């Protein structure tokens, strides 16, 4: 008998090897990758901490690095992007996993914690992270643990208070100097995503960082197709399950032009919806301009549109005063990060009425309503499904790579993976899709001075 | 003390009444109308029998036909595209509905004759149809109870056997001249969607209609909204329900290109596929063509689309031929009509293996395999939630119109035994009731400019031989 | 010998038979129809009297109508949409053609004048129409020569002006009966565009149409190929080259979602602007709205919108205080009708500066100025090239058709649409060059549906 | 009566000027900039030498520099891009300008030569390129100089062996030692395009790069403005200008899908064709896939398509056993570099019958056709009127900046002999000065939000590596 997981119920794990089954055709870059690296076991002896929605794309990715070696324990890291299925095929297969679809935030905190201790003793020895709460978790730690502790106890938000408590509960609870002997073993932390990414570059610049990091989120094979056509695909995904409403004739309002704004902006407009963003950043705001999009302040959007979405990887983004002034029934929701691109702490004292599982009804005392999805949270894994699993073969074989890289192939700072890695990620993906790719005669390749294998552009490059 | 319905769960009752209040919002169309006529009450009287797809949408349709006066028994028009929440939500209200979201095919044809039992007795004295189903009950059973009875005597289909023995079960379980009876009662019925307007003018034009008939769906707020934009909306929200697949990189087939072909195609092209359509029509292919889409045969496309859904009202367009060319994982629908667009029947002897519920993965001899969504029948209510709620307002504004126009409005017998459709000016009163709800402002004709081009301030707008 | 023509540079004669040869190829359905109906000779003993722009599409309509037997006259119908060296070539094959891109309203309607006289004597007997103007001269001198003249003191713009001064000249200068024998002479009008069919169906009504009639407009395979697609090809176009602005990040307003309207905002729209639209009629207003173009008044976009486009068939549709409203430097121009759609007339004491043919700067007494296209008239048309060949040979094989039908092939004195089963023929005869192949239904499934195998597939109600 | 220009007709210089008008109106950033730095004259004391298509954008960039101090020459950098009338706007300005839109390979080398004579004699002090030739030619002839001609004796291209044989001449017709001259006056260039970037990026990196270099080309506000949405508005203009083809309907190719092709595919696409594109680099080739292109080699498409398009910067995309495939009067055109993208040369013993300036029909062995657009060199350029102005502003506003940077700000030599890009900062001026005038309203950020992403609220908001 196996004990070591917590899942909403085991029973859907059929359900859920089916729909891996299925992904697995979807997913070439990773299979490609088993096949590869499986007979060289490079991740044999990793014990691989992740903390990443636990999706059936995620569960591929899993058993890939189950493949390469890689011992494993796994949480979501995000309270409703769990697909139960998918976490119960997990813990039917040996792997502790700690995920459930609507998990509270305690509990979100808790599974974090058990990430670390390791089964049959010790600790990981490699996080693979999205968003940065494990990494997150060994820093606060070890920066209590070193002595500095008021910061414990300076006043936040729910969940911050929930996280501050968690690292008391820790320090209370495990033997002294738990959170140096991890931060000791970490080797590496392969990081999914932009907010996360940030996080360890401004750790890395205050030279507080504890062991090295690979950004996986800008290899352009992640970046550029994830952020954008992954959004494209799963936003509108989100907003129809939640709300089933019609798009077509419909105002959008989308912040941020960003590669998940830009993604974002397009799935509505090719959804049918008019499309209106704003932007801080004058290059981003002439690109959305340049595509046809009415470019606008919140202010401006607030009565005006019927759909609100947040793509910024910002705080404070729609708040009170926008949604009073929105149209009754407006829909509101985020596709960038945790929950404070809306102002939901400050909604918390209107009448919710659920409406069903993530999907709310919140009434202002003038009788106008909103309608929030996910109650702020990533709306596509949220409301749906999150990104299909072809994208995600992209994010997922840079992130096998990025652990690869950091568990044997690095200093105290955050890399990208290297440019020919990067296009071998690409290249593993066309032949799924029929693509035909051209090869460079020789004296072509020496004409725009390339080798005819790549890198075929600078670093610098942008595409 | 009600007990004459039959639902999935009368406990989602709350949760269907949650959506329809979020629906009354998005049907502007509808709720005008319950504005308007409301206090005139003009379907008093009215025993109105519903055969349409039990979804939220239709549960907004429901309560508006009562809020004019009307007397309601209703089902759903597909074993698939129940919504159970809306079914519990309009049997929590009193109406009595029988529609569950997987019902059998023989539960389903049950569940269509009990339409005709009104409670407290008689029968119902209008019928509200899309796809022709219960308007078909009521004209083979009249049929038979003629005399004209050989046709039962063998069928055709499964569901021609299941159908024809529904059919002498009620000549032997109902009353003689029931069928009659009903054909008596019936001042009309109003027809949805096209293949039931087809059968519906093929009987007209044969003069067995038994009563007079609207063509809904040829509204041009209907079939140029609905068909195209509905579709355009809720396909590919079947598909990714269905298997969440990466539409972007893939080819779809679409078979096709009348309104829901259109609607289909773009559905799946705005998605981000390369779409290929197939057409009998040299005007529809030409459209299609123009439009950017490759056009070649179901022979061409079967061994190289991802994705195929058939939208042509036609049988036989997807064979078992085509399925074996497919390459493994290709995900096969149909968004048209009935299940034998695609020749389902072909594959029972093969091994099927359910994914959940809508989605089977049919594997061949051969060991490719291919992913059917609802099992051939409609992919958007099967597997999603059929179209959006504000289209559906155009569709179901004409339904309560047509409604109010053959029940109140027949008393010099203008609607013989023929089909019609709305006059122009109801037509565009559809278009101007949802025209505020989406922020678009109408000019007005200036006098001297509707003279100019011959039409009153107020419309009719265009010939009645506009196509738009 | 000839001199029975009037063309701008008859040097340019080897340059349009180059581009007609370039638009042969593009133009299936005219060359199959050409190939098909040319051996059965079906327009032999037909004088053709054409008022339709003188373009490259319109020069293989003209050699296909010649090559199915016709005797043929011709003229623009639009004073900035003859393209020369289209002119030079068909003047240079021998037909009489009238015809010059900057020609005034003055010759435009004497050159009119000059399809009745036909060579070697008479009339002409079928009239190949496009927005009714020979239509009308042969209907306006019939009605004055029998005698109610009053009319022609009272013309209400200066075109109308100019018609009527003709209408006076021929009644004086020709002989005496001369429209009446024009009249009984023409077999038929087959009419090109809605404008135009908007005219006749007002005098079948009236029982005023001199003679049967064929809406061409209306086939499907033209109103929802050539005034859709077209448009959506060449309102850029014309916009385009006027002006060569950036149409990225621009608003543009398209007055009117007919199929024009259509076509047009879809022509900004693909080109990159955020096009609103403006309507009279609640369905296709919604249908806008449902595309995802912003519908609003005019009075709305004027002083927003960078292009603004009126696509009505109406009048008065942009006027003096609209254009008053624009920011400085709006681009005005019409796909639609005459030059009544924009307030023309009404800006012609502002200061105008020529940029180039078919562009001018107006300027304000504020000094606030609009970029002025074609003068109002049809931009593209004027200011680039007109629909492409490939979708005119479907509008133009409608025409060919049209005219066997009412001169070879019953047909009274009202308008008539093709039969369904030729507008699918014209359709087909477009399918191969694009490599589109088409689906034949076995007989089991045309029976299932309700059809012939062999169509027609579609009610006539059906609307496409 | 001042001398110095070489033009089609003076006589045009009316008409350019209402069109330079009507480009400052569409050309906010390069007005701000004529504003801002006017009084500052930034430029006083240089001698900017020009090669650069002699557009009504070139015209406005001309004198926006003439306005910040400079004094001028210029000429041209493709024989078919000059607008005649921007040429004789310019001239008649009083500015040395030699460009002629179709000019011979012999002239056009000959002003590029005309370049570096400055009047009054004396060299340039800032060379301004678009292509880099203005900047090979004063290379070409240092290295020359002192040691190595052993390459100029070894032609390439027709355009190689007159491009060597005009070094010759200013060896053997200038002072002895008069490259070198040049190469010292010379404080910088700024290079306007990927081709001549990427020259400079080969020398640079070879330590043969004579003088500072800004590469203009990778600012963000050209390569992913101009590069991009410059040819998406200017391919299908060409085409049209030249063919007058119905696009709906057709099939085009698009050999790369780096900017160039990106903005050609969507140009082609927009404008209703199927498109399909090649590629040799695996990211690109799966973006091109992603947005819905049909990705196959130029083998595959050379038969299918109706249209090709060469967008790579590389030689031999399309040669003479490609186009011996190709269907009949299949198009042709090239919008990347030079003319050999396309195998012209092949061509050259075939019948050639000119339809109209920069329209051929090249007519093979077999009968068969093509139609070439500007003999294969840039089709937007040579067909129709390059990019539209308001992209041009934003190339040409770097172009400015760049140039004041090489000239003015380069005292502490912050410069070497590398190549360098401009800031960030001066990056997202460039795209702020281009926001109202097409009415985009930019949010500002508060601090708290500036400080939670890290970056100061004026900017910049992106790390150098960012990638839009
Ligand atoms: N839901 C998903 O599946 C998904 C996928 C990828 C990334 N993400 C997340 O999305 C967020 C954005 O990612 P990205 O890759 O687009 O980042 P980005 O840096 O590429 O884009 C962010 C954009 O937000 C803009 N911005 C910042 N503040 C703004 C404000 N107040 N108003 C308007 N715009 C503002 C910035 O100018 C920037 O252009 C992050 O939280 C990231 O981790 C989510
Ligand atoms: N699923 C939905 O929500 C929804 C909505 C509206 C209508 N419908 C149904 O969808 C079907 C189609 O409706 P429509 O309004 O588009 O009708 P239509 O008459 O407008 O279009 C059907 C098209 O199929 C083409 N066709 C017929 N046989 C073909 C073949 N063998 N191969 C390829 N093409 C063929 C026809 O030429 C025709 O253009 C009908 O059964 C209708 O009842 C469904
Ligand atoms: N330039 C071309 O090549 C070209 C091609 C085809 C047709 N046309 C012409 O274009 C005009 C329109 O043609 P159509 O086929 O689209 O006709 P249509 O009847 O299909 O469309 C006209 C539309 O204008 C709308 N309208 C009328 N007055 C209006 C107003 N004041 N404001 C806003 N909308 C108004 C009508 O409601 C109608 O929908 C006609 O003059 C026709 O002859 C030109
Ligand atoms: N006409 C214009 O107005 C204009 C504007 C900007 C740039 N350009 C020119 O266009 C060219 C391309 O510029 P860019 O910015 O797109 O550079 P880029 O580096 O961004 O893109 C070029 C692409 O071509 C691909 N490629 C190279 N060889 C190929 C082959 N044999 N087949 C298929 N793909 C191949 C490369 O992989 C690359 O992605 C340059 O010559 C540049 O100077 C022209
Ligand atoms: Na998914
Ligand atoms: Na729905
Ligand atoms: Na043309
Ligand atoms: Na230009």
């Amino acid at each position: 008998g196996f004990t070591d997981y917590i899942v909403k119920d085991i029973a859907l794990a059929d359900f859920g090897r089916k729909e891996i089954s299925l992904a697995e055709t979807e997913m070439p870059g990773l299979m490609a990758t088993r096949e590869e690296y499986g007979p060289k076991q490079p991740l044999k002896g990793a014990r691989i901490a992740g903390s990443l929605h636990m999706t059936i794309q995620t569960a591929v990715l899993i058993e890939t690095l189950a493949a390469l070696g890689a011992d494993i324990r796994w949480v979501s890291c995000n309270i409703y992007s769990t697909q139960d299925h998918a976490a119960a095929a997990i813990a039917a297969a040996g792997i502790p996993v700690f995920a459930v679809k609507g998990e509270t935030l305690t509990e979100y905190w808790d599974y974090t914690a058990k990430l670390f201790d390791w089964h049959g003793g010790g600790t990981p020895n490699m996080i693979l992270d999205d968003g940065g709460d494990a990494t997150m978790l060994v820093h606060a730690g070890y920066r209590a643990e070193q002595g500095d502790t008021a910061f414990l106890d300076k006043p936040g938000s729910e969940e911050e208070e929930i996280f501050y408590a968690l690292v008391k509960r820790l320090l209370k609870e495990k033997p002294k100097g738990w959170f140096a002997e991890i931060a000791k073993n970490i080797k590496g932390v392969s990081e999914e995503t932009t907010t996360g990414v940030h996080r360890l570059y401004e750790m890395a610049n205050k030279g507080t960082l504890l062991f090295p990091a690979i950004n996986v989120n800008d290899s352009v094979t992640k970046s550029k197709f994830d952020n954008l056509y992954g959004c494209r695909e799963s936003l509108v995904d989100g907003i129809r399950r939640g709300t089933d409403v019609m798009l077509s004739g419909k105002v959008a309002m989308v912040a941020g032009f960003g590669d998940v704004g830009k993604g974002s902006a397009a799935s509505l407009r090719q959804a049918g919806c008019r499309v209106m963003v704003s932007e801080v950043d004058p290059i981003c705001a002439l690109q959305a301009a340049m595509e046809g999009y009415e470019v606008v302040t919140m202010e401006d959007a607030a009565p005006r549109a019927d759909i609100f979405v947040t793509a910024t990887g910002n705080k404070d983004i729609i708040t009170i005063e926008h949604m009073r002034a929105m149209k009754d029934r407006a829909i509101v929701c985020n596709i960038g990060h945790f929950d404070n691109e809306i102002q939901i702490a400050s909604l918390r004292n209107l009448k919710w009425t659920n409406i069903k599982p993530q999907v709310d009804e919140i009434e202002f005392p003038d009788k106008h309503r909103i309608i929030m999805l996910s109650e702020g949270r990533l709306v596509n894994l949220g409301n749906a499904m999150g990104h299909p699993s072809f994208v995600m073969s992209a994010s997922f074989t840079n992130q096998t790579l990025a652990q690869i890289e950091l568990f044997a192939n690095y200093a105290k700072k955050v890399y990208v993976l290297p440019k020919t890695l990067d296009e071998k990620v690409a290249r593993l993906h066309l032949a799924k899709i029929g693509v035909k790719l051209t090869e460079l005669r020789k004296d072509q390749a020496d004409y725009i001075g390339v080798k005819q294998e790549g890198p075929y552009k600078s670093d610098h490059y942008r595409y």
